[PDB]
């Protein structure tokens, strides 16, 4: 019969570190208490760019500390901004963890992005034009591609076990976390630092997704535009962040002391096939991949007392995950939606999503899903709202999805 | 007890079709005639971009037939380049395949390329640039992600048990039919389109690769200048291509009556951690790629008859990768290195070399690696040359490595 995490047919992995930079906070532990205490990171737009073009859009969440701050000068010329982004939080993540000695040929990382050093493309693009061949950077290849961040990283902390970039595009930093379990309960790893990391909020892609007329516009109220689930919606709202996690077996985990601050149990990837940038009505694929993590981790669907939903705020998206939810008997769970105060992170987000679920299952204790105000019956789900939401969850499921049709879910545990 | 495909831990998975498309010809079947025949597909650029930037770099393979000569007017302004190859290779793998009736919640796609719709990103920059945020495309964001070449494939043939895009650079292409087996034999989906597509040769990715030193500049005699093992290569050198093959469990080709082309066993995925761009030296991570590959497929190195060598024609990288072949325990077996004749397909080319191991077992025999002419005393390698080489070959395994430090290995059986 089936390997299942609880039957042991594959090994324990727990998570033993967490790290994020947000809109609210460059300090995990610190977002955290933000978000419980019902704080947004969505404020009015301030750049230059937003007059220079008069943007439809003019909300939106900054990090609350710049990466660059912390850059060198030459990593501001030798590295792009997901890269830089990376190697951040990699060093962050590793003092976090107590900077263990690990055997470097059973170390993974996997990080997931949306595009990568896409930035390096238009300036090389420039370059190139305005004064030929002879002035591109010799570096301008390793800090495009989009493999990029997760090599920095890898480099970095010394992982000879494999660096992988699955890249889906809203779904990538929840994959990321997936393939990381999947290469140590295959064998191929004991322990794994994964998630994902995006570019800031930028003219250019502003209008690309306001195009989609996709985005909330509610200008005049930025931290009461991001409503997922609500009657009122309107559409998403960028929020800025990277997040990265370690991941190890929970033999590795107590042979160096290691306190984890909850298990990843399972991984569900799916797919639509319906449409490239909308989810499918029935939830059903989707509904699936959550399905899949509870099959893998040896759960049932009553076990789960929580779901953190993709939940992005557009009248279509969060109305097929509320379809998903039902699909996989999941709908009587404690549901949040993180984007509800920290905006959509795009490639990151998965990730930031994944350290926000963990939290939830370490502290006990779900925040508000801001905005929330006026329910919708399309949605009827128990959407945690008004003030914090405490229980001892045992079980919980992280949700996102992509263009492209991409469904993952993710199951993880109080430990 | 570690499960295997020889002890029947994993499921048996086989190859069922293949296609690619080639600077040789559009069609598998009369490149790999045109390989055993000894044909290059490498040419002078006859491109006005060369003189126009007066490109160090004169020389290449463009697809024998372009892309776009199969292309709607639509698709060419609706899909970017790698998703109209994608739908292309997609479309003529499903018809090679007899268009199977397969069960969509248990067929996947997985699809690596280098980098995405790049070609839309500088295109919207400057639509936006000269007309403002709302002169971009309402399609641009589906057409650049890099999971967008899989997503369309997946959606074209009606792929629901997951979509995916694995992103290593030069090893993307096998790295995807690695994460595809994978996605089989954990038991998510008994069918899968895997593989690699990537964008044609152009001025600024010319630039940007030649500004690294990478790549042969012999642009007096185009047919010469690729020379993977041999003591006066001098770089690599760009060929176009696409390659998309399709696996299913043994259970799923027999009950539909396929008739498979080979088997694939097992997959190793690495890193070294050494250089972003330079491969260690020591060549032990990629040889452990190799070794990996061979653990999951239930076979020692002593049974490896055929190596499918990455063999760019660096000078650094096919000197490490002959250390790496030694490490695996690979160094009696017949080596062949595909990119002397067909050049260096970046994200596609590990999908490309991927099919013509699974030719060269169907069909038991090995091309000659085009220019091989002086041994190169550092690499001591069985290089097949001269002649195509036939043999009973039974077990190969083909190499891909990527900037980042990626290694990836896949070994296959004759069927
Ligand atoms: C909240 C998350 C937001 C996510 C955003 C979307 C993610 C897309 C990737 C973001 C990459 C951007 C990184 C910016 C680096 C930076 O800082 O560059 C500014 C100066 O402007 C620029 O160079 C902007 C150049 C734009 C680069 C091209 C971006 C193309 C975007 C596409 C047209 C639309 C998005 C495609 C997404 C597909 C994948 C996800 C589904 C510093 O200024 P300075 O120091 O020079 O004065
Ligand atoms: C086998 C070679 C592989 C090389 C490719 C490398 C991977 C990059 C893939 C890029 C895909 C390009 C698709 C071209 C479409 C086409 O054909 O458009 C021409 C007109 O030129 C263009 O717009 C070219 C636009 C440039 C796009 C930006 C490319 C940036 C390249 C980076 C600076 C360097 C490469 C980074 C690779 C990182 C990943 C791999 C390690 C027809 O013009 P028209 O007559 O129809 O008007
Ligand atoms: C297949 C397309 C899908 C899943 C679209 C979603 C719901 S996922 C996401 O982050 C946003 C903004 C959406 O619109
Ligand atoms: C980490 C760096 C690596 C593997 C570099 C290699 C050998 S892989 C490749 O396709 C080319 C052109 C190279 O130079
Ligand atoms: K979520
Ligand atoms: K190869």
């Amino acid at each position: 019969s089936q390997p299942s995490t609880a039957n042991g047919g594959f090994p324990s992995v727990v998570v033993t570190a967490v790290t994020a930079t947000t809109s609210i906070s460059p300090d995990i532990e610190s977002t955290w208490k933000g978000l419980l205490a019902g704080e947004s990171g969505i404020h009015a737009l301030e750049d230059e760019f937003v007059t220079k073009w008069d943007l439809a859009v003019k909300i939106g969440g900054h990090l609350k500390d710049p990466v660059d701050s912390h850059m060198g000068r030459l990593d501001m010329r030798r590295m792009s901004y997901v890269q830089r982004m990376g190697k951040l939080l990699g060093g962050q993540l590793w003092e976090s963890a107590g900077s263990p000695e690990v055997d470097p040929d059973r170390f993974a990382v996997v990080v997931g992005t949306g595009l990568g050093g896409a930035e390096r493309i238009v300036e090389s693009y420039d370059l190139m034009n305005a004064g030929g061949p002879r002035k591109v950077s010799p570096l301008a290849v390793q800090m495009i591609m989009p493999n990029g961040a997760a090599a920095v990283i890898g480099l970095q902390l010394g992982a000879r076990a494999g660096v992988m970039t699955p890249v889906s595009a809203q779904s990538s930093g929840s994959e990321a976390i997936a393939h990381a379990w999947r290469q140590i309960v295959m064998g191929d790893a004991d322990v794994a630092v994964c998630g994902g990391v995006e570019g800031p909020i930028e003219a250019l892609p502003i209008a690309a997704f306001s195009m989609m007329r996709a985005m909330s516009t509610r200008n005049d109220e930025p931290e009461r535009a991001s409503r997922p689930f609500d009657k009122d919606r309107d559409g998403f709202v960028f929020g800025e962040a990277g997040a990265l996690m370690l991941i190890e077996t929970e033999e590795h985990a107590k042979a160096r002391g290691a306190k984890p601050l909850a298990r990843l149990l399972g991984a569900g990837i799916t797919s639509d096939a319906f449409h490239m940038v909308a989810p499918a009505a029935d939830g059903v694929r989707a509904g699936r991949a959550m399905t899949r993590s509870l099959e893998l981790a040896g759960l049932s669907p009553a076990d789960i007392d929580h779901v953190n939903a993709h939940g992005t705020a557009t009248p279509i998206g969060d109305a097929a995950e509320a379809n998903a939810i039902r699909v996989a008997g999941c709908d009587q769970a404690a549901v949040y939606a993180p984007k509800s105060a920290l905006g959509h992170s795009i490639g990151a987000v998965g990730a930031l999503e994944s350290v926000l679920t963990v939290l939830t299952l370490r502290d006990g204790v779900i925040p508000p899903t801001l905005n929330y105000e006026t329910p919708d019956p399309e949605i009827d789900l128990d959407v945690v709202a008004g003030e914090p939401r405490y229980g001892d969850y045992r079980y919980a499921v992280n949700n996102s999805f992509g263009f492209g049709g991409h469904n993952v879910a993710l199951a993880f545990g109080r430990y």
